[PDB]
């Protein structure tokens, strides 16, 4: 798909699913950055300071958390949710942001917050413009 314009990024969360040992804070606000970054210099920014970044634990806890999100973060428009390899907990964010609360959901593997790339960078904020592009 062709990169869409006019995209601001204002409102967005993190979940943290991995584990903090293993996935800590710095890691966390270092991929941040780096996200608003390339987003911005791309023309699609997204804000530097999300308005919740939690660690969670297990599938069952995407429901309450995406729950409590829609609840308190009035025009919230998107969830950046960080998976520990291969789990359950990725259907089950799909399940609920795509079925059950319609919430923009975009999934990220550990190994790419605790060391980013320039590329997979990249392949987030394109598949974050083919969400949010109304085409």
């Amino acid at each position: 798909k062709q990169f869409h314009t006019g995209i601001e990024i204002k409102v967005w969360a993190i979940a943290c699913f991995a584990p903090q040992r293993q996935c800590t804070e710095v890691h966390l606000k270092s991929f941040t950055e780096q996200l608003r970054k390339i987003s911005r210099d791309a023309g699609m920014p997204i804000q530097g300071q999300p308005c919740f970044c939690k660690y969670a634990q297990g599938a069952d806890s995407v429901e309450p958390m995406f729950r409590h999100l829609k609840n308190t973060y009035a025009g919230l428009q998107l969830v950046v949710v960080i998976l520990p390899g291969k789990t359950p907990v990725y259907a089950e964010v799909k399940r609920v942001g795509d079925t059950v609360l319609g919430m923009a959901t975009q999934c990220v593997q550990m190994k790419n917050v605790q060391r980013t790339t320039p590329q997979t960078l990249s392949n987030l904020c394109l598949k974050i413009n083919v969400k949010l592009g109304g085409v």
